[PDB]
């Protein structure tokens, strides 16, 4: 149907947009310790922590699927990154700081993308 199709071409325009999003996220994690999952050969008891592991690769493979649907699933995602690693880590070490950082940084992005999302519909 001409729908569907019109469906599908704001879905394309939604995946473009989200993939801007996601490079500029991880240009805000430069030492790219959230770039890949987390290794269960060096952390083999992960998965007893961390039930839903997350990472910027898994991201651009959903993505590039167009397996997100809105802004809202993507931010989760990004959220699941963070939150992750804030309780995995201890305060003081480099990955828990890299995430704050992350965080923090950004909201600034994801600020923008919401109002980009909600303005071309």
């Amino acid at each position: 149907s001409m729908e569907q199709v019109a469906m599908e071409l704001r879905l394309t325009e939604l995946t473009r947009l989200l993939r801007s999003v996601l490079d500029q996220l991880q240009d805000k994690d430069p030492a790219r310790i959230f770039a890949q999952p987390v290794s269960l050969k060096e952390v083999p008891d992960y998965l007893d922590h961390i039930k839903h592991p997350m990472d910027f690769a898994t991201m651009r493979k959903r993505l590039e699927a167009q397996g997100y649907k809105n802004l809202h699933e993507f931010e989760e995602d990004f959220d699941l990154i963070i939150d992750n690693c804030m309780k995995y880590n201890a305060r003081d070490t480099v990955f828990y700081r890299a995430a704050v950082r992350l965080r923090d940084q950004g909201g600034v992005v994801l600020r923008q993308a919401r109002r980009e999302v909600d303005s071309i519909g």
